[PDB]
């Protein structure tokens, strides 16, 4: 996250932190966000490659023990069928993780809320990103927790010739764009966190940003719009 500060610790207990093991030792590569037990959303892009990746819930500090933290292994990884690695403008940048057993949900380990299917949010909605991703373009991983406050740009003007034009569809969700606050690489597969109703809700999987940069105007961050995906969350939950 680019632009943001420090999370008080545990304040967002649905993110997670999924890592991919590296000879002896393991490194975050992507967010994402548990909504079950057992199961974890993230992007389709953080999984693509054939590595053995496990799910940190409870986390803060990357580098210490919080002493809420909980590991666990992935034993499926489910993409989705459209998915195209060689073409990430044309969406489908999701998957399912059933995760090798299912975390004991507490103060710090909780699910996170899901829109309801094809709920579309107004332009300049409340939203706040979370992630460990770099803290500038070409920069490092932050180790703890960070966040940032990334109100939404509706599709009207997100897919106009000002912003991003037909690189976006209608299957995605744009926030930010304000040149200093933005998501970043290891954000990927992060949530979006939305004000809905007096509650939160996940609205969105963080995709990707401009090649120019992270932080750059007029070129918002861009998520997967879960609510697009309600059905076939369930359809794959409920069959496995
Ligand atoms: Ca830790």
């Amino acid at each position: 996250v680019v632009g943001g500060t420090e999370a008080q610790r545990n304040s967002w207990p649905s993110q997670i932190s999924l890592q991919y093991r590296s000879g002896s030792s393991w490194a975050h590569t992507c967010g994402g966000t548990l909504i079950r037990q057992n199961w974890v959303m993230t992007a389709a892009h953080c999984v693509d490659r054939e590595l053995t990746f496990r799910v940190v819930v409870g986390e803060h500090n990357l580098n210490q023990n919080n002493g809420t933290e909980q590991y666990v292994g992935v034993q499926k990884i489910v993409v989705h069928p459209y998915w195209n690695t060689d073409d990430v403008a044309a969406g489908y940048d999701i998957a399912l993780l059933r995760l090798a057993q299912s975390v004991t949900l507490n103060s710090y380990v909780q699910l996170g809320v899901l829109p309801r299917a094809g709920t579309i949010l107004a332009n300049n909605s409340p939203c706040y990103i979370t992630g460990w991703g770099l803290t500038r373009t070409n920069g490092q991983l932050a180790q703890t927790l960070q966040q940032a406050y990334l109100p939404t740009v509706d599709y009207a003007i997100c897919s106009s010739s000002s912003y991003w034009g037909s690189t976006v569809k209608n299957s995605m969700v744009c926030a930010g764009g304000d040149g200093v606050r933005s998501g970043c690489q290891g954000d990927s597969g992060g949530p979006l966190h939305c004000l809905v109703n007096g509650q939160y809700a996940v609205h969105g999987v963080t995709s990707f940003v401009s090649r120019l940069g992270c932080n750059v105007t007029r070129k918002p961050t861009v998520f997967t719009r879960v609510s697009a995906y309600i059905s076939w969350i369930n359809n794959v939950i409920a069959s496995n």
